[PDB]
């Protein structure tokens, strides 16, 4: 993602990009002679090609089982005894399988446990969400601050710096926020000074033709 | 393929399937812990499928070219000064690249020579013959008679026989036919014996009612 940024400390502009990572990108999921070489493989089966078409078809094939499965789901319960919660349970069990595959078909297990979706679906189910509403959730990756607290790791951020990072940014400063797994690579570009013209069309003047 | 075959020795039954085989067969085209192995191998990237899917679309995309190709060259002409060879030689500008291209996908090279292709045409645009009656000889493999004479090759057929030839047919002989290259296995089975009964049925007493 791209951000604009005023004169802050590279600390501060850490802080603040954090504060947009956890809303912005996805969640991080880690279960997702030369030149002749090069020329060997290239002139090989193109294996990368149809596996990931196989992936995204058996991806969209489960995605569809999910979407029946949660309208069915929903369509086992009304609005109006039983309360919210005994009624997210009393649909899981319509949807559960369904859930569960496409869930390991996308490698999203350990996002969403059956609590926390009997949990959001008490919540849906509350807040008169329709299936899609609850599915969306599910189907798309979702930014980490959407997830467990257990996963955010705020406390475990690592500025590397080439600079001192107490003074501000200009172009060019490179900086590495850096947990565990991953890192965000920060390059900073200054925001090119804009020379505007002005030009004066007169509305009326729009005449046109037929060819061409 | 399968043939009926009366009380024939062993050699004149090989005789016979050659004169079957020259017409019946597509042409020879030659350019056409273990449990645990075999596991391993179903368990990897389907590659011969994809390959093999590929290879259909691509001779299903050089045979529209071819087509097209063919329907042009036979609309570059009209049967009315020109002679059927000077005409075939004048059409076969505007095919001659698909029609090599078609060839080279579905390895046919060395059965259509240009001069071959070249009496292919005066025959056809002597004969009234449609763009589609002029490709019925290049876009299936087709027999081997069908072919220039040289790759016949009659006088060079071996009979390998387990039991002496002279003997006529029995269930279960089984006999090679070579040639250098590959060879014809026949399997003999007698035609059972037949027990028909008869059953007569009234015209009339068809009747039939609503469900089911």
């Amino acid at each position: 993602r791209f951000y604009n940024v005023g004169h802050l400390s590279i600390q501060r502009v850490a802080v603040w990009i954090l504060e947009k990572y956890y809303h912005d990108f996805p969640v991080y999921n880690p279960a997702l002679v030369i030149a002749a070489a090069a020329r060997r493989r290239d002139n090989s089966h193109n294996e990368y090609y149809y596996e990931e078409a196989e992936h995204e078809r058996r991806v969209r094939k489960r995605r569809a089982r999910l979407v029946v499965a949660v309208e069915e789901a929903f369509t086992h319960i009304k609005r109006l005894v039983m309360d919210p919660r005994e009624a997210a349970q009393a649909i899981f069990a319509s949807m559960a399988r369904a859930m569960q595959k496409y869930l390991r078909t996308t490698k999203q297990q350990p996002y969403h446990t059956m609590e926390s979706i009997l949990q959001h679906l008490e919540f849906c189910i509350t807040h008169d969400m329709t299936p899609k509403a609850f599915l969306e959730r599910y189907l798309a990756a979702g930014p980490t601050i959407q997830y467990h607290k257990e996963r955010w790791l705020a406390k475990q951020w690592t500025l590397v710096s080439e600079e001192p990072v107490t003074n501000g940014l200009k172009d060019g400063i490179v900086f590495l926020l850096k947990r565990q797994d991953f890192s965000l690579v920060v390059s900073t570009k200054k925001v090119p000074f804009f020379k505007l013209s002005e030009e004066f069309v007169d509305p009326k003047s729009h005449k046109f033709v037929m060819r061409l």
